[PDB]
């Protein structure tokens, strides 16, 4: 994978070329107005230590930081998702804990309104391939990756609310 980070708009001023996971990136710039990522599927982080705002990133130019949804110009880490291939699955529940009834998703879901009846979701478990959880349908408000593994409530994916409107599985364009 490879990303590049500016610190002005359109390509513009100092600049870092990342490739690997970074959980601090303000060694290398001091704030992020545009990006290019050349290859690889990335979540992108607010703060260090990949917390904050989360915005998902794939191959593209992205010369403003709306281009990916962006509250600001504060990228501080970075994560390159793990490329899978296959089967993406994951699990979701209306109650934490893995309780209530479940439902098994493995494909892209732009409205889990629109095809549960659901508003929210308090437990997941992802079972193949990574994730991403949007807070509303379409692929819209607060982005939270999903790594494989248990989020037997919402903190564990980093949330604020059990709102959950849509998911996406982290595939390249091709």
């Amino acid at each position: 994978g490879k990303i590049t980070f500016y610190e002005d708009r359109g390509f513009q001023g100092h600049c870092y070329e990342c490739s690997s996971d970074c959980p601090n990136l303000q060694p290398y710039f001091s704030r992020c107005n545009s990006i290019r990522v050349d290859s690889g599927c990335w979540m992108l982080y607010e703060r260090p230590n990949y917390q904050g705002h989360q915005y998902f990133l794939r191959r593209g130019d992205y010369p403003d930081y709306q281009q990916w949804m962006g509250f600001n110009d504060s990228i501080r880490s970075c994560r390159l998702i793990p490329q899978h291939t296959g089967t993406f699955r994951m699990r979701i529940y209306e109650r934490d804990d893995f309780r209530g009834q479940m439902s098994e998703i493995t494909d892209d879901c732009p409205s889990l309104q629109d095809r549960f009846h659901l508003t929210e979701v308090h437990s997941l478990n992802v079972l193949e391939g990574s994730w991403v959880l949007y807070e509303m349908p379409s692929y819209r408000g607060r982005q939270y990756l999903l790594r494989p593994g248990e989020y037997r409530r919402y903190l564990d994916w980093g949330a604020m609310n059990a709102k959950v409107g849509s998911l996406r599985r982290v595939m390249d364009f091709y």
